[PDB]
């Protein structure tokens, strides 16, 4: 059987409290080995080895922990045939899209989590678990890049994220849908994503001790302009706009925006909407402004790529095409 | 037939004599309130609304107002929460350009009037018409960037469904809304400053202590997961929120309700969690929340009740 | 604590004591209906069912039926019409096996408990709980094969979500149901033939010929679209409905109502549109509108109103 | 500019009413022409030219326009450089399904309808008719199968389902998703179907003059038997089963159905539930009855299949392969 290293970084998967009944719980505090156990049907698919990296909620994830993520898959893809890392949902996606961007070995890399504590009645977390372990030991599994896999589906790192606070289901590819859905440890594949991920992408993160810094501003109803100019006051590299609508600026946030892009800080558009583009060609004259449109991804999707592209350059044209591109 | 108002403020719609059937279902008369892209939205536009309507109620049976989609969402539950008129107040807007191949609009509004023009359509609090659709102005959102079918109530779902001209209701919101709020806002020109800052990865804690240092009377979080909070934003909000800013904890996913009785404490920080609402929707209901009382326990009763 | 009875009736849920939690929050006691997989239901365990509820109404406070997944919206939409007991009536069922990997059954058996234990529950109709949502017996329907989150009120929403043992209602449906119907079933120990026949590119006319031939009461088409028949088949159906077989048009499509005033003159050819009901549902109460009339006027009011 | 060849079939797209604002209306009316008309900004995109096949609503589609279709876009490939087909909503995932498999045609096919009739207020079948055609237009649309395109969207010909009855939005590939969004005539792609398509398939209907006779029966509570027993009565060469949940049946319709498959009738379980897969190793012991699972098909998708793989063969492994195949 095939060598699976699962890589733990806390969440909820790591989760508990003390009522099986209750909803309150902490996080990053069960260690791996706890996890493997509650599973002892993993024997019949792989031989599992277990490492803790950080044990940490996912909300408190972090570049540095990215950074440690994938130059670690890099340096030990020659020791174990694939990779599942245990992680909080709540920022799954943003890792699963960093990984996909950043990870060079050819191997599976399976993120995997859990919406009830590893305390809880009926908890997700051993099933979730068992089905990233099957992902991870799929030979199809490979060359689809960095995937995510949660209630019974696999999900690819771009397109995956949460779509509800609490529901077990939550995880989905809501734009362009999952790879596949596994029934009794087997998958049936019938989509891969087209976007270049993995060795096909320009992101080399091995000498890397930091990442570019890139923030977050909302835009609503009679928005202030105080957080994007406290990004720009502090020197950020990027700035990403979750817009409303189709990408679109309040006056004030714009304003400031245009001319934060105009004096080097780059910035994108992005939509507070959870599904649909950000696109060229609407209300705002991007090529002008010298902005950049995010397509399909979504705000915190946009921040890892920009963050990525400021690592190769700061040319708005070519951060615009690796946003058609990755 | 009735009389139903149009109450116009820019949006996509535009850019009645269009569509000479709406004379078949109502005597409509148009209003210009102001002409902006909604994505420019604010305090003013909304105050001039809830104003506008309550005055004007006795003299029109039913609103309609065009506006744009951007923030359609937000105006919607501020004058769900301050319109004190009992008649039908139906907003519209077309996710396509008037000019375009298959635009949406006409339809649209034809809908939004049937919709105005229902008697029971009646005591539903404030509606979006989008998409054949009726919506109910808390729940309501944009799923989608360019889609006409957008505009979902996805938490409760719609209140009913417009075909040939009629509608089946099945369902009505329970929040309170309209005239069983406490919010009036009749004698007032401005709204307490509320910000909304949003957290992921890494999150910078510079949005948080810029909305802070301007005095602002409330913060909302676009929480990750269940409202959660990255641990600079969450130190940022702990200390605000005992030195006289409101925090709502709400998040960036579109569904489900940000819980109390998760990973944070809300009591001992002095916190509200938004439930259902969303982080604009939150920001409205915060709004009018500070306008009756500043004490945490109190909001979090408000957001609890509508 | 409140009195709860479970009704067991099979499903994948068994294959109480599993789940000691319970005693937290009622007192239940277990009686044993049928034990089988849902997908042999029928007419008599349905009929036992609204029976034994309708008479021990009063010697409980709520009612839990353990059921399978595969038909529950069925059993579910029977037993909203024909209840007649105020208390709440909540069914269960599980998508994952008992003795599997994070089965689903346990929390969902807790959750129906506290729904079933809810004063707030009562008034609702009959409720079906599953993934921390509580569901109208109407609108619910299963939207995929083997999601743990399969079951959902998809046109009209939910009526609330659970979290921590507590429910936030947000809605109630507005269709007449249990106590406001005039169906009456406690005399019956058979219920009127009705079938389902399936449209789709050169259908067959031989379904529906062969309900026709055994002289079925009702048929319902689960048509293409909005409720449209192939030719064979609508040749066969138009033929029926003067002959003394009632016919409702559903359809196929998950979502949506079957709709008057499209391509079919329903009036003319004696036919009914099914509003919502797909065609499982439209089943439901066309037998149950057949123990009441056999005119085709009379049961699309039925239709209408429930 | 490219050749563009419009293969009209009716449904509502060609459909019309005598009120802008009432709902009642009539199919299978309106000619080819009045719809390139109703659309002069195809000009800007392609040299159309419009073919009338027949002019009919798709609920009274049937087998021998899919072969007529099949032929005719087989026959015709060399003369354009794309086809665009104008067919009702109701049975256009059948008919897309169909020429999915059954086309060999290494050009796109494009099918497009309309939710509203042609004479409604807003009505969607001019722009939806413009993309279409944007779509077949399009070099990145060939090798993706046969595609409908509605509601801005691309939709690969197997997965492409309605999921309400009136919505312009209803068409979805409610499994697996897109393959492509449309803005401003242009698309972005990031999916193919991997299932076998067109030329990889072995369904070759050039000298067909009908197809085998495949019937489907319904599932529910006290299910009758009669239909079953009906197509079995009339030698029926396969049953599809719209199975409950997860492709279960009652046990009077399992009898009939267990009995027929032991006297060569082919019988696919499928299910009435709208996503996804009827499952092998479930509740039914498929090899034993010589029954074939559906997968993610559809009962009336499952019947096309089923129908092409009878032109091949009769034995349940070889369909059951079929099944996992295409
Ligand atoms: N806050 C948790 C939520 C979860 O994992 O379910 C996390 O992301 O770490
Ligand atoms: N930005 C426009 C979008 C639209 O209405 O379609 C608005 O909201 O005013
Ligand atoms: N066939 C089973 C499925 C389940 O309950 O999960 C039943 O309905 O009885
Ligand atoms: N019955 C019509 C419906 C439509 O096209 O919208 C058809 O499929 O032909």
């Amino acid at each position: 059987l095939p060598n699976i290293t699962i890589l733990a970084t806390g969440g909820t998967i790591a989760g508990g409290g003390d009522s099986a009944t209750k909803s309150n719980y902490t996080v990053g505090k069960v260690g791996v080995e706890n996890l493997v156990n509650a599973v002892p049907q993993l024997k019949d698919i792989a031989n599992v080895k277990g490492e803790q990296v950080v044990n940490i909620g996912s909300q408190d994830m972090n570049d540095n922990v990215w950074l440690t993520l994938a130059k670690k898959i890099n340096t030990d893809c020659d020791k174990t045939d694939g990779f599942v890392i245990t992680h909080g949902t709540d920022t799954m996606e943003e890792t699963a899209y960093f990984l996909d961007l950043t990870v060079k070995c050819d191997k599976p890399v399976v993120m995997v989590g859990a919406m009830r504590p590893s305390t809880s009645m009926s908890a997700d977390g051993p099933f979730n678990l068992y089905n990233a372990v099957v992902t991870a030991a799929d030979k199809a599994s490979a060359n689809r890049g960095v995937l995510v896999v949660m209630n019974d589906t696999v999900l690819d790192g771009r397109d995956v994220t949460m779509t509800n606070t609490t529901d077990v289901a939550t995880f989905k590819s809501v734009n362009y849908g999952p790879l596949g859905y596994i029934h009794n440890g087997k998958i049936d594949y019938q989509r891969t994503p087209a976007r270049k991920h993995t060795s096909d992408t320009p992101f080399d993160v091995s000498k890397l001790n930091e990442l570019p810094k890139v923030g977050i501003v909302y835009n609503y109803a009679n928005a202030s302009d105080l957080p994007a100019k406290a990004l720009v006051d502090a020197g950020y590299d990027g700035i990403v706009s979750a817009g409303v609508g189709n990408g679109n600026l309040y006056k004030s946030v714009f304003d400031t925006l245009a001319t934060a892009a105009k004096t080097g800080t780059a910035v994108v558009r992005s939509s507070r909407v959870p599904t649909g583009a950000t696109t060229q060609d609407a209300e705002v004259d991007d090529a002008k402004y010298g902005f950049v449109a995010s397509g399909t991804l979504n705000p915190q999707k946009a921040r890892v790529l920009l963050q990525l592209a400021l690592t190769q350059t700061k040319d708005p044209q070519q951060i615009q095409q690796i946003f058609n591109q990755y």
